[PDB]
């Protein structure tokens, strides 16, 4: 059977903390008055959520509503309790309110607003050094929710909202988060097509943070090479084709023997053999201003088939590519 696998990093933060902080089965919900929020429009609908732009009425001040349909299954639980520990970490959206919404009769999440501008209009039209900004600002929230033993399992340019007018960047829908347990397996059905990581898709399941830092290379990929996505699966299993493309075939055997996993026998017809392919290759006149040597080895140390060598949040942040951010 396969081999087992634990971070190397935060191994052990859940295993030392009161059952208080991560058994959110047995958390009480502080409900706060629902007449406080009065719905202005609707922002946005996920299949597990309706997201409304609001107004606190006490104070005037804008805010999100993110109303949970049904469907969470009871899981709404993990996100709150997700969102109350996180609460105040470096760049993770604020939670100010829990109400019980009068309609859906669900719990109704109240929000910090961030005046966001569209990625399709941002992520591909900044500078070298807001490129460089922007990811060192997701790596406080990364590490910061990586040190506090959850994994966000969801990370994509859709959830990150930016001020660009303010360089206020913040990490937004935990629906999807995790508490990490050693030695646990988690669903693999997790991510956003173009973001799973290579452990997700060769279905083992005793994965960790760091396959947020898979979900990190392939945003930067995109931003520094003008390519969205980076790997442009048709579905899950072409979504490894992709990645084998430019990693080589040989690695990712090296990565499912190591782990002693077996492919489904459905890549011997379609994965075939591949080189590892230079990062220069990527590069035209159209993205060179955004590569330069420090952003392609950072991208190397990130898009590694094998989720345990992989540069965690926190050493990624000492990297040369973040030398010319000011801090
Ligand atoms: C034409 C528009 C542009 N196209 C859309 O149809 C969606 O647009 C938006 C715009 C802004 C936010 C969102 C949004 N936010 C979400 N949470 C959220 C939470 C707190 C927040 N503080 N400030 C913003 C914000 C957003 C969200 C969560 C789940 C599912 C979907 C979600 N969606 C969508």
């Amino acid at each position: 059977g396969p081999v087992p696998s634990r971070a190397r990093v935060y191994t052990d933060v859940n295993t030392h903390r009161p059952s208080e902080y991560w058994d959110y089965e047995s958390h009480v919900v502080e409900w706060g008055n629902q007449d406080d929020y009065q719905l202005v429009r609707k922002l946005g609908r996920g299949k597990y959520s309706e997201v409304f732009e609001a107004i606190n009425i006490t104070n005037n001040e804008k805010v999100v509503v993110k109303i949970l349909k049904p469907v969470a299954a009871a899981k709404i639980k993990r996100e709150i309790k997700i969102l109350e520990n996180l609460r105040g970490g470096p760049n993770i959206i604020t939670l100010a309110d829990i109400v019980k919404d009068p309609v859906s009769r669900t719990p109704a999440l109240v929000f910090e607003h961030v005046n966001n501008t569209d990625f399709k209009q941002l992520y591909q039209t900044l500078t070298d050094y807001d490129i460089r900004f922007y990811m060192y600002e997701i790596l406080k929230a990364l590490d910061y929710c990586h040190s506090m033993g959850i994994m966000h399992r969801d990370v994509k340019p859709h959830n990150v909202m930016i001020d660009h007018e303010h360089r206020k960047l913040r990490l937004i829908d935990w629906g999807l988060a995790e508490f990490y347990h050693p030695g646990q397996e988690y669903n693999v059905r997790v991510a956003s097509r173009y973001f799973k990581g290579p452990e997700l898709l060769v279905d083992y399941q005793m994965y960790d943070y760091s396959l947020d830092m898979w979900s990190l290379g392939c945003m930067l990929a995109s931003m520094i090479f003008r390519k969205e996505p980076f790997f442009h699966g048709h579905d899950n299993y072409d979504q490894l084709v992709r990645i084998a493309k430019v990693l080589g075939t040989e690695d990712l055997y090296d990565y499912i023997d190591k782990y002693n996993i077996e492919l489904d026998p459905r890549f011997n017809d379609i994965l075939g053999r591949h080189s590892r392919k230079r990062w220069e290759r990527f590069v035209h006149s159209e993205n060179q201003h955004l590569v330069s040597p420090e952003a392609l080895d950072f991208l190397d140390k990130l898009l590694r088939y094998d989720h345990q060598s992989r540069l965690t949040a926190r050493e990624a942040m000492e990297h040369p590519y973040f030398y010319t951010v000011v801090k």
